[PDB]
């Protein structure tokens, strides 16, 4: 799994389940092209977004729909989404885990990058 | 101050000085219109971005050039930038402080929203 | 200010007001000796904890009563308290700002250390 | 696994490997009794600290030796350790994952609490 996203809920102390996210890749004309999308599982994880062959060098954006998550819990949050923009694979293939820890007015995000 | 941004360095335990950022506002066609910009002071703060009259309801994006900050310290960071996307002023004017705490592979952000 | 503590609420997007904390200093027998205390102001800040002359080399512990803060909001939090343990003044006086960003099941803390 | 701890490195974008930690439980006389200890694996995880039978209701403290971790990388960090103090199992048995995201002058920590 070259790209995995894990989302945690800092209010409830749980994985953030059924969180939608969209991945984009910067095109040659500097526009954001749709790349992949999905929803987190009961473990707060989204696996299977891409493959080694498809996940080429580039600038990628993961846009996590935190707003819908909070609104479904009756909370009016601050952010429209949490987004993570990064260059991937520019020194050869790597495995990326993007983690996001969510609160209504705050988020933290980190990356774990491993060389297979 | 209708909109202030404060940036902190989690590696050195200091304000993040001379950090550049642009602020955009979403246009009716979903493109990002230039709205404000600047760089952080020696206190890690950027004041004077906008005025109360100009800062009306909209979706705003603060795009913080964290990559240039880390590169100046000889550190190859994960993110291209840190971005904070939020609706502002939908219930009339508020004062917004956006804080960002930076590490090479991670950032945390929070908002303090106060009614004038 | 030799030692200041700032506390933020990640659920409500506000300073964390009226948050109680005690500061201890490690004694020669490894017990924690009372050193300072107070509660945060309407700005979420606690100033005036110590003076430069009294604040010498030692291991200090700031114990922030986050549990009482969340319980006052009807929220059952995870932590008994947030604690920040650090050596201070080992290279002579410095000014320390300890910031804590609170959620019910999570907290983040950072330090800003400045040379007078 | 009733208690698991996961530690991540925000500077290097990696699991925090070989991080020592000590777990204590508050005794009837309000002292901290040694409860368990171990070191994180190559995945940054420490499993097997305790068992369902041993992990009774109580106040627990996880003290993560972040100082030695940073010093081994040539970094003089701010904190002596990162500590997590919490009541466990007071409504019946739960499974706890404690996560900590480490930087030299900052740490974030969260808990995921699940009912088996
Ligand atoms: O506490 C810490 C930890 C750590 O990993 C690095 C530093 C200092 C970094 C640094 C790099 C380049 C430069 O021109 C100046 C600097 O201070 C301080
Ligand atoms: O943006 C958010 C999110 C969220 O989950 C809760 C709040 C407000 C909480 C609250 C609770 C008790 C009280 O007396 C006052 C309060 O404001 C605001
Ligand atoms: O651990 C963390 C995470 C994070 O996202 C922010 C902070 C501190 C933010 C901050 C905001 C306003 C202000 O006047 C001062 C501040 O330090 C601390
Ligand atoms: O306090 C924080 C802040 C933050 O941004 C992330 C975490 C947890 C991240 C995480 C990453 C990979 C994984 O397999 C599991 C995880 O829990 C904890
Ligand atoms: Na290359
Ligand atoms: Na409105
Ligand atoms: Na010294
Ligand atoms: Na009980």
């Amino acid at each position: 799994c070259p790209l995995m996203v894990k989302v945690l809920d800092a209010v409830r102390g749980s994985p953030a389940i059924n969180v939608a996210m969209h991945v984009f890749r910067k095109a040659a004309d500097d526009t954001w092209e749709p790349f992949a999308s999905g929803k987190t599982s009961e473990s707060g994880e989204l696996h299977g977004l891409t493959t080694e062959e498809e996940f080429v060098e580039g600038i990628y954006k993961v846009e996590i729909d935190t707003k819908s998550y909070w609104k479904a819990l009756g909370i009016s949050p601050f952010h429209e989404h949490a987004e993570v923009v990064f260059t991937a694979n520019d020194s050869g293939p790597r495995r990326y885990t993007i983690a996001a820890l969510l609160s209504p007015y705050s988020y933290s995000t980190t990356a774990v990058v491993t060389n297979p």
